[PDB]
């Protein structure tokens, strides 16, 4: 590995360890991977004067015409990545989407992020995120297409699978770590043939940009060794999902503002309130946190993942976990998102709900320290502790009537979102489904 | 003939050479239910009842048993059409009372009666005519039901000619054996769909003939190996199954609905009618569309209503007023399917009406233009509100609605909201194959 | 077996047995279209019309819909040539009338009714014997329709000899058996092909029959194993499927076309005829030629006329005239396919040739040579235009003929146009897997 | 029909209806139905001096040697089966069984229930049963073996199947009424293809008599009709299983005795007595009611079964229900057993419990108005309510220690029924089930 700071230090790089070909990386609204390649021979041109793109790439699904956009490339994100081709090795690359009138195009989730972190700055912060991503590790069928056919039968930390999966699993392991991602743990999780690796805990716009990176070199790596990389919400029923739990703390000069020697739990007065400023707009955005409908068949009760909005420092099944690492460690864990959703999009959303728990002193309440879903409704109702959408189309509802999403996404961003998820739910709730058939052809 | 009498049932089973009879009636959710009486134990029946496990009519909600008495009643005798090797069938209801004497209130066909007694208070009687849509599908090779198909026909066509058009003739010929007096059967929009249009009648008599049609029906074609299905979308791309209903309000003789000095020739208390139905049709779109399959044909572009209006020219609003005027006058109500209880659905519609005419709900002007091609937009500015998009949101209207909760009857509301909710449940944490098509290869 | 009155199908009904009556009437695309009524209602269904949904008619373009009443002519009763266990079926036919009581102008039937009623002001009377050609097939395991040949024979071959020489004759009795009065029934170029050969009637009363042969001989093949089909071209390579139009008008009692004197023994009126008939044929072709596949019998080197002429010698010419003389003079129309509507399709032929007579068209002279073995530039000097190559064709110069919108009527005229340019906009779109066979390796 | 009194009505009705054989009826000590045919033209010679048989097959599979025994027919018991061969009519008839020395052979499970009777005299008692039978209707393989395979998926008092399998359900239904049954009702049960006929209220002797000519003639009907009629008391897993409802009354001089129109439940001092007797001695014959080792797979909480010793008038879900009827009505339900049981052994006990509650004045104590599986141990364990047997095993343990059973069964029947059912258990203790294969092989 190596540090890249200038576009000589790249194209030094390139002639020395022989790249050929560059990929760029960005993503679309709704968070999916796009890229194209570029030629090495072109680097040192794409450098001087940017690489004119299909802009509208970036719309999603919901493109309606084409929009030329200029991608100016960021050196310090290159990075080979950990397969070697006999042809020549390979390299990702970042950047900024710029108009054709010069400006930078606010439909990027990567600008949108930005704009979060240019918030953060002007009230002194920075913000670290640490991600803990689970998924699935399926067999392929006869044909090389994904299947939700099992690789092992283990639970939570079982050394598991042992048999050629066991491989597949340490390749994956190994080529993170190969592109110097410092992962801090790896291990098996709750569902048979689930895993996890839990990101370092870092600077959020370069863990942002990891997290899109993890997705195509997982997926690619298990594709290789014969299996299938899943990072569907809950792509099998009545075992576990796989959520992304977020663990972020905000930083000024250097100090953790989370931490509070003084206090009794430990936590500053701004932990609180960036606390408050989650759960008052947690509903307004977990359309963004969990984007597909599949997402919530993964928020239901009884599977580790939370539905009610509540924070707690005890029991992790609350929406919201402090963990018990304090000092520079101190952190908070939201536990909703899943790893479908757009790494940019959330963290940015994660960060300007939290940043407006600051600036409006928002009190978060008592924790409860209580397994909510040993409650009735009365006395859910008798605490006013609220639920999370049930659905893909009551989550949007929450978005569309919100001023905060709107104000911190941007218009342009927050309707083409909007759009292609209305659009989803439409196609969605017209299907007569084979659960439909089992239980109403024979009865009705 | 006519049955009016115990001894015109008896000697009738005498004549006809009958040997079973098999009670019927419905649990809260509609599901038909039945047990068989040997015909000798009928004069003994007739004298005390026959005592059941009432709990049969909780539905699945079921935990405790109660002992409850089936008084039988002579009118309702009727013969089954088909001819067993030894012996006829005939079928018969009754009224369900607890040990205590009283009327049991959480009987279906109990709400109804209450429902005609406060149209009687009133002075009004209620005939209503349903428009049933079923598919015929074939049977796999085990007799299993399946959703294969048994022609391609469309609207009206004269479908299907191949062994099919026997099993059809076969369903139609019993309905007339039985002495249901059909008006009309043909072929419907989607492939391998049917109707069949009742005679125009008293309430309680139809709502019982709804019941008796789904099970002659499905026996009809499962013993000509065919099955008949009344989901209400069996199928995704096209038509779903309705049950339209044409009501009428009756005082003494005379339509209520009818006033030839209007210009729509509608009068004053028809316009009521509507008003309370279209005041309450959300409180009780759980009852008439009562299955999560039944908001799969509530959706936009199959001419199954969506929004809430009504029209005497568009035929795709949730309230029709067919031409015919004069004693056939009538209404409309298309939103419901033949999987709700006829007894509940009746009841509530009967009410909601009522309820108009009592507090002269005006019904608005009539939307003459397609609220589907409409935007969303122009909507608002008309103020056209949808019916509940999915079961939840139709068991979350009910939920809190005071007009279902007193027209029901505390039993039947909860029993029947928690049956429901139950079902919701299960289903919405379903991962359907269509998820893994979308989201497995692209996540 | 003649039906005259109410009384007469009422007492044939109750002495015959019948227990269902089928409507028989077609949409605006020539599906054939009914309802059943059990015969008990019958006699108020003679008195007060039977109310239905006119929508029906209006194609697979409607969406809303229109109560209209059928009134039933009890001269089209007939009984169905098939025997239920339950008793007997007879179709009937009637006139299509709106709440207003006046005639629903979009009936085709209705249509041919007016151009009757336009000829009879000039005192002419349309008699058409059709010659219809079929296919008969094989069903697969499923019982589902196959193009699977069910023999090899060519023209007029004495051919099926196996179990189909039996369903042949089937058909031929069914027919009998309803007073059809085929005058000859045989086998067609084709293998599998089979033409029956209608007699010469009025065209009204021919139309129905050919609406009747349709699902008589299809039910009549299913319940034997096999299929009709009426497909114009089913299959590649082989002969299409057509149904000449043999027609002659009357006026006195004397045929209007005979002329003893004249060197060809046709009258002026027979050549007038024929002008109209050309000078008009490709804008009503959409109509004689209404489905996409009718365009593939349409193409050069088999039966089916492409280029627009007349002769009296040549087969292969559009219009050919037979050589019967006398009271059997008549004109043959051969371009129409058993898909069109026979309403509309005679109704435009009488129109066009009605009108031939009134402005004293000149058709020409005779086109005596194979038009097919000719160059381009050899048909463009003698004036020789040909059909519509394709549906969409068609369709642009019906769009535009002043002759067929008043003939048809701005209502059955913009609904056939628009479902056949929604037909077309779907085939125009599909890629053929002919497609991928030529184009997969190459490209 | 016809009621026959002496040998001379049967042997009468043998030659008018054309009767070509006899079969025998008794059951074995475990309950298999046993049988044996003879020619009508032996049929005079058998009401004469009897008919030898082996009496070992009375025994069951713990059979050691022959034993020749002596049948004495009763021409009372002779009823004419409800099929027809071509060649002859076909009947049934039962007897006493008699040891070579003249006396009465004790292990004949209907002698154990006539010696119950006597009991029951001796104290001026009748007792008048109602069962209530729930069965399975199945489809049969290829081959015409029984599986499990339904036959349809209707619920409680549905009216399914709509199929042939409507009819065989009427034939069934036929061919009691022909027999003289006097069927009460029959109707769908809980689980799918499950049904329920419901047996006349009447003598104890001849309702047990009925219930094994039921068994047979309900499958034989099934069978020629391509069904299987199963009795199995939990044949599917995670549906409700078969039980026998076992309905019960005392009669003295023609009245009920287990009403009272003074008291306030309106039932008498002896009806609180009998139930005391039984709920003091259930579980010491629970083996009996209960009597295979599937019998405890339907005897686990959540379905209809009982698995707790209460008595309630009010709930259903208790050991021993009262129904609402009164005056001649009055019963009490057991709930208890299932089809499995040998009807002879299962209402003497019954019976003989019952009575010792009268004798000994056995107060019930107060019912149980609660549903008790909504009941911690705790809550149990303070209101003192005792668990039903949890298996075979801990059932023949309360058994083998049972006085009370000892001396109402015999000690033939009481070591052979034991010896046979320690040996049915300890060939199902060592199966290894797929069961553990699936849960185990992948994980150890
Ligand atoms: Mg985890
Ligand atoms: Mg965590
Ligand atoms: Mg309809
Ligand atoms: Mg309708
Ligand atoms: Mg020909
Ligand atoms: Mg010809
Ligand atoms: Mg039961
Ligand atoms: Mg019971």
């Amino acid at each position: 590995m190596k540090k890249c700071t200038t576009k000589e230090d790249v194209l030094e790089a390139v002639k020395e360890r022989d790249v050929k070909f560059i990929r760029t990386q960005f993503t679309d609204t709704l968070g999916i991977i796009k890229s194209w390649a570029i030629p090495a021979e072109q680097l040192e041109e794409a450098f001087e004067n940017g690489v004119m793109f299909d802009g509208s790439s970036i719309q999603g699904f919901t493109r309606i015409e084409e929009s030329d956009m200029k991608l100016a490339l960021d050196p310090s994100t290159f990075r080979i990545l950990p397969w070697r081709p006999a042809t020549g090795a390979v390299a990702r690359i970042l950047g900024d989407v710029y108009l054709p009138d010069g400006n930078p195009f606010k439909g990027d989730p990567r600008y949108v992020l930005k704009t979060a972190i240019k918030e953060a700055e002007k009230m002194g912060f920075s913000m670290n995120v640490g991600p803990e991503l689970e998924f699935f590790l399926f067999k392929l069928d006869a044909n090389g297409n994904p299947t939700t056919e099992l690789t092992d039968q283990g639970g939570y930390f079982d050394f598991a699978p042992l048999d050629l999966g066991q491989d597949v699993r340490r390749d994956i392991d190994y080529a993170l770590e190969h592109m110097g991602f410092q992962i801090e743990a790896s291990h098996h999780e709750v569902a048979p043939s689930q895993h996890e690796i839990d990101f370092r805990f870092g600077d959020v716009l370069c863990t942002a940009d990891n997290v899109v990176t993890f997705k195509y070199v997982v997926k690619s790596i298990a594709y290789h060794k014969g299996y299938y990389a899943s990072f569907m919400p809950k792509p099998l029923f009545g075992v576990n999902g796989s959520g992304m739990h977020s663990n972020q703390s905000l930083f000024k000069d250097g100090k953790n503002v989370f931490y509070d020697p003084d206090t009794p739990t430990k936590l500053s007065q701004d932990a609180m309130y960036y606390i408050g400023g989650l759960l008052k707009h947690i509903r307004e955005f977990t359309a963004v946190t969990n984007p597909v409908v599949n997402s919530y068949k993964r928020l239901v009760p009884g599977y580790e993942a939370p539905v009610y909005i509540s924070w707690s420092a005890q029991n992790r099944s609350s929406l919201i976990r402090i963990p018990a690492t304090r000092g520079n460690g101190t952190r908070i864990e939201l536990r909703c998102p899943d790893p479908a959703c757009n790494p940019y999009l959330a963290f940015a959303l994660m960060l300007r709900a939290g940043l407006e728990g600051i600036k409006n002193k928002i009190d978060p309440g008592e924790p409860t320290n209580v397994n909510i879903f040993h409650l009735s409704d009365k006395e859910r109702e008798e605490r006013g502790i609220r639920s999370l959408p049930a659905d893909l189309k009551e989550a949007i509802d929450e978005m569309k009537g919100s001023k905060f999403v709107k104000e911190a996404l941007g218009e342009h961003v927050f309707s083409h979102y909007l759009c292609a998820k209305e659009m989803e739910w439409d196609e969605y709730k017209a299907v007569v489904h084979p659960w439909e058939l089992s239980r109403y052809l024979s009865m009705l």
